[PDB]
């Protein structure tokens, strides 16, 4: 359980934001289309996206046993290294926004996995557009930080 109610909260808050709530197994995948999060192409937090990121951050405050893995995906047509930069850049923008809103930095990790896992075809522009995305992987804290010794 634990994320059952979170799925309901996210589904309500993302009622018409543009964010696709894909609940995979136990963890929740919040994938945000390039257009709704960023302005042009560079990591640029538009008001709409910042507003939505605030909603995400709110839920992350409601349930602090969430591990926030911000994994950025993207097509690598142009320069896989440059796209890697943008991949990490985009993830970092989301993370810093969360931390700014009040999410623990120690509960957040940013991974640029753009040219790693193709969600769609990379040869076709259809998939190329789909691959360029930011997916927030909300997983339950695998063994909370344990320091009493």
């Amino acid at each position: 359980y634990y994320m059952d109610v979170q799925e309901a909260k996210l589904r309500d808050k993302m009622r018409g934001t543009g964010v696709s709530v894909t609940r995979s197994g136990d963890n929740i995948i919040l994938n945000m289309p390039n257009n709704v999060t960023f302005d042009s192409s560079s990591a640029t937090l538009k008001p709409a996206g910042a507003n939505t990121l605030t909603g995400v951050a709110m839920v992350l405050k409601e349930y602090p046993k969430t591990a926030v893995n911000v994994i950025g995906y993207t097509d690598s047509t142009g320069g896989h290294d440059l796209n890697m930069r943008l991949s990490q850049q985009r993830a970092d923008s989301v993370a810093s926004a969360l931390i700014t809103q009040g999410v623990d930095a120690s509960r957040i990790r940013t991974q640029g996995l753009g040219p790693a896992n193709p969600i769609a075809s990379n040869s076709t522009a259809e998939g190329k557009a789909q691959n360029r995305r930011v997916e927030i992987t909300l997983s339950p804290l695998l063994e909370h930080h344990h320091h009493h010794h």
